[PDB]
């Protein structure tokens, strides 16, 4: 339901942290995204997901990487 920028993202792992217009940053974990493909995020990456509350913040949930 909510979307956000990749700003970075690693390949060891395939996570980035995503930037969301309006919530402060949510970072994102390879299987917080779809696609055994092409889990990694390509930072600056548009994608969906929501906003999940874990110790190290806020996390992307179901992440859906958009054009």
């Amino acid at each position: 339901m909510l979307e956000g920028k990749v700003k970075w993202f690693n390949s060891e792992k395939g996570f980035g942290f995503i930037e969301v217009e309006g919530q402060d940053d949510v970072f994102v974990h390879f299987s917080a995204i779809q696609g055994e493909g092409f889990k990694t995020l390509e930072e600056g990456q548009a994608v969906s997901f929501e906003i999940v509350e874990g110790n190290r913040g806020p996390q992307a949930a179901n992440v859906t990487k958009e054009a």
